[PDB]
């Protein structure tokens, strides 16, 4: 039925919240407390989502590293009574988005899927970032696709459709994998299969997550391994 | 010095001659003898090189699968006294270029390089083909680049430069690896490093290959592993 699985990366396969929290504390040290840096990370991710949504509505693209970098400079000004950062440290902190750590089910899950399927990443992150993230998150791909190649961000149909022609595959023979329900419904409209992955800690324990019911998508799983088990991929020794 | 290694695929990492010879014989069987089909393969590659060379001067791109297919149809017209093939068999024969086998030094050599460098494919083949070849040639990349993404073939400078911006890398921080000396010289022009890999059996045992002397390129090796050793990459267990 399926020849390839297209994967969302940030959140679906990677714990960016814990990554960026421990990334900033390691750089900033005691100049900022943990409780306050966790709140900057949350607002950081929120500024990225608000900006991309705005750029999608404008049908515009720009570097996601510039999106992270600019939105951190704006938050640092808002948090400037509590702590401070140099221009060099601003770049090092932004680099944390290219050092994402994967969820413990992802590397072995990806390995299990390759026995019958091609696996490729389709992220809004810049091409350089997802290549880097592959090292820090131990993601192993047949192909790496970014919103940078298509000039537009998900859920724009040019991204999903473009990924299909580049891979030589029909959308109906691609399984889109994401922990974000809105952009999974957009894969459905272009004709792709849909697999939702529950990530209760994507936005932390205090985060409200999307309640998705059984039957809305083709698959509903808590781990890539489970998805591989449901697709008929044999487990690893 | 180098942050990424960009690799030629067809010939540099893959024994396409042996792949396509045994591929067509399995499809055409006794309808064609080996010595006569081996001569078609050689002309096939040459029609591909002539067409791409023509398209580079025109600053045109078109699907390399269509290039292989069309140049196969022309050879079949040339060989129409000796044997014949259906349109279905034409597609299966063309599929042999997406089922290439690697030289035995390539998979472990690429893996050895990944300890210190990013490795990416930069082939004139269409994006779908190199994805397939990754399975048949056992190639594992941080990134996969094709002339299809840039609208131009190697050795056009838009390809090398585009691969640099996509990876976040300066051309001077890219090491181009190829078994074809002419297109290696253009990487040098854009500012990239140059590594030549001798493939004496690329065009068969009785085939004439590019004889490259010491000093023309930055590296001159008989295997990907050898290149990794010269780049300071620790060996594999």
């Amino acid at each position: 039925q399926f020849r390839a699985l297209l994967f969302d990366v940030q959140g679906t396969l990677t714990d960016f919240r814990s990554t960026l929290i421990e990334h900033g504390l390691s750089i900033l040290g005691d100049r900022v407390d943990r409780e306050l840096w966790e709140e900057l990370v949350d607002q950081w991710r929120g500024c990225y989502r608000d900006e991309l949504d705005s750029l999608v509505k404008q049908e515009k693209w720009r570097s996601v590293r510039a999106v992270y970098r600019d939105s951190l400079i704006n938050l640092l000004a808002k948090f400037s009574d509590s702590f401070c950062a140099t221009s060099a440290e601003v770049e090092l902190l932004t680099d944390g988005w290219e050092r994402l750590r994967s969820w413990p089910d992802v590397p072995s899950g990806l390995e299990q899927l390759r026995s019958k399927y091609l696996v490729a990443a389709l992220t809004n992150a810049d091409f350089s970032a997802i290549v880097n993230v592959g090292r820090s998150a131990k993601l192993q791909w047949d192909a790496v696709l970014s919103a940078q190649l298509f000039g537009a961000y998900k859920p724009h149909r040019s991204t999903y459709e473009g990924a299909a022609t580049l891979l030589g595959i029909a959308p109906s023979e691609i399984l889109m994998v994401a922990s974000h329900a809105y952009n999974l419904e957009a894969a459905r409209e272009v004709g792709a299969g849909t697999a939702y992955v529950r990530r209760p800690l994507e936005y932390g324990p205090t985060g409200r997550t999307e309640d998705v019911p059984d039957g809305r998508f083709d698959f509903l799983v808590d781990s890539i391994s489970e998805l591989a088990d449901q697709l008929g991929c044999p487990r690893l020794g």
